[PDB]
């Protein structure tokens, strides 16, 4: 209830968010039922509804973490980033879910997405928390959505302003004040 | 699949988890009233440890992230790890808050944190979900533990065996049978 | 106990190193004097070819330097390896010159050439000083090579065993009695 | 469009290095003749002058290298920076030889050095190709130095201005024009 102060609407409910969970835990759990995927989240972003959506997955997996970094202009309009962390496990072979919270451009999703198939994965398939379609630069569907919104303007439940809010267990909307910052 | 079939004892319930989730998040987030931490999770399991904690904890904070690695046998004996993925930002007269999922021999753990002092942090504080002082080869006590725990063998909630079974909602014991694969 | 007496016979001396280094160089600034490229060497053992091949490119050039580890399997059947460090800039739009001590199986190189074409490079390169054309695990050609040689177990001028003889000014037929 | 148009004096030339490198291999060969170290580089500045210095010390030894990255006010203030590379293998035990090409302010520097304490080395000594110890911001004292050099603005053996001139085989003076 401190933090809220600064929510000028709240954006998806806790309730929803671990209703829609529930929901596609059990999807990808039936989808991946003949294989043991390999689960990888890009920090920070996505480390919230990982943990959530995966133990909300009731199947044998595997979960691993990469960290990328943006070269400036070349990251904005090709989507290549500097790799801080890589996989610590191979790719080749191996039945890829990126688990993502949002997808706005696209552009290093798609970047990340063909590197995966570039170093020989079986298949590379997407889950996303929010997808904001408006913002494509690049054509890019998520395999599995939990929320379609208007603007990337959002924080909460991993998504940070500034590298605060982060630790909201919802996603919500800043007041204006805030930007005033 | 429901993996539950390969769980011998649920050593620490779902409940009890969210139980002392939302103990530790008010006493952490009043402990740290007068600052913005840093809150760190070392890959990979304490992963969804901190997703809950942070969550429930009502207070500005920041998040990051490492990665390390084992170097063999000077691992085993002095803690020193090495870094695959270093903190975003300076630790210099940052109040750091270590999420960690196990604390056993404590060596890794006790290195990291000396480190942090090295690197002249203001504080440095430990939360950790499970305690097994037993296995101490090194003087280091959390500040915040969740529960405390016989031995090492457990699972879930981000704990593994052979890179499964992070994802059960709960930490559990496993049959016998599956230490034979 | 000195490292000379676990060599059997020098196979390129000293001499006829700074030689073809000189050659290269050359060649290599010719190529490149309307561009600025991006001369990348991958750790360890191309750092002391690298040093001395770009010190006798007299033209406008950068450096960078890749780390990576490999993944086991993967790593000797496909080329893929894990990346420590990443280069410092983009790839997008460069003309990219990896300089390699040797070639022997190529997978791991013939895999960074693709990775940085699929990073959108203006074009990538090779100048490699040794060429074991007869390890070869993937069709790949260098486009500078210093010397080809058949296969004898080397060592030194970056090229290690067990990470020692790095530090040799030439490159060495190492005795058997060591490597057993 | 030559480098050299851009020198406007040569302060150290290849012949000068070349010499004080051959003098410095030979101290350090004695010196470790009984202990395997690690040679450690700092990217990319060290690598032109770790090349040569390591293949003019016959002795047995190890290389590694160590990438790093600012911080920003961290950096420049306590020498605190980013680890992209860490060592290949654990410190503890191990005698340490870090290879730097200068020392100004040391701040990042000393920084490393007490770190590599921190790891428990063994021992951890510095070999650095110039000196100019009226820049220092924090005490440092290199073990081995090969020039000392008042303050000016140099490029050239794995020093940059703005990523360019590391591949001269001296050490230069940069124009004022240029870097302005």
């Amino acid at each position: 209830a401190m933090m809220n102060q600064d929510i000028e609407k709240v954006l998806i409910s806790e309730e929803q968010i671990q209703e829609k969970v529930l929901e596609l835990g059990a999807i990808i759990a039936e989808d991946y039922k003949n294989t043991v995927p390999l689960a990888i989240g890009v920090l920070k972003g996505a480390m919230p509804f990982m943990a959530d959506l995966l133990k909300r997955t009731d199947t044998y997996l595997e979960m691993d973490f990469m960290a990328v970094s943006s070269y400036g202009h070349s990251t904005v309009s090709t989507g290549e980033v500097k790799i801080l962390k890589d996989l610590d496990t191979s790719v080749e072979g191996r039945d890829i879910l990126i688990v993502e919270d949002i997808i706005d451009s696209g552009l290093t999703l798609s970047y990340l997405v063909d590197l995966f198939k570039y170093r020989k994965a079986k298949s590379v398939k997407i889950v996303t928390l929010l997808d904001k379609p408006t913002g494509r630069k690049v054509d890019l569907k998520a395999d599995y959505v939990g929320f379609t919104v208007p603007h990337e303007f959002v924080v909460g439940y991993g998504l940070d302003y500034k590298e605060q809010y982060r630790n909201l267990p919802y996603v919500g909307v800043l007041k204006p004040s805030v930007y005033s910052n």
